[PDB]
């Protein structure tokens, strides 16, 4: 202890290779090994048919439903949005092994871009 | 500038609703608000023929390709890590607008979230 607090970048207490739990500034590992936990695995599978049906319209609200779910275990905000993010990283990349992708073009992406913002963004600001 | 420095959290500069650009200790809507700049979408474009062709087995070298551009801008490693998923949330989720799904399970999103931890969990600790 010192009393005296001032400021902290990320580094030092934390950088990589980490258990986790407030470990460096923006960066917690404790919020990604519970993901393989039944717990994630229970929200998770969840919203697969969601992410799936609206494909960037769903996010802002999944990402809703996931984010809340892992605060109510009483974790750090900034750890939450990780663990609720890494929540969300696995719904949607699950759906495409059933999912048979058809012609993806490289336009229209800058667009997508701009949703994306507005799901997470609200969290990350 | 105070001489000494001890670690705090992350609040009081700009805790919500913030521009971005180092607001908070691991939260910075600058990193969003940049994803509707032709950067993002010449990156993003080009993953989303990789992650749509491997879905989860795509994401440990995607994620590495956006995150050492995104770091070769001068921007901060932990800022980083935010800019360059919310770009790669960007390829998978525009993927669905001419990807047509079918059928997909609530089975194996378990062992599924063991995979993400692999290739995040590597950047977040």
């Amino acid at each position: 202890g010192s009393g005296n607090s001032v400021t902290s970048g990320g580094y030092g207490y934390g950088t990589s290779a980490a258990a986790g739990a407030g470990v460096a500034a923006g960066s917690y590992a404790g919020a990604v090994n519970r993901l393989s936990s039944a717990e994630a695995a229970s929200r998770v599978s969840s919203n697969i048919a969601a992410i799936a049906s609206g494909g960037a319209s769903a996010l802002p609200s999944v990402i809703s439903n996931i984010y809340s779910g892992v605060v109510a275990s009483g974790v750090s905000s900034n750890e939450a949005l990780i663990q609720a993010l890494l929540e969300l990283l696995s719904a949607l990349v699950h759906v495409l092994s059933s999912a048979s992708i058809g012609n993806v073009s490289s336009v229209g992406v800058d667009s997508t871009l701009n949703v994306v913002q507005d799901s997470v963004g609200q969290y990350v600001g």
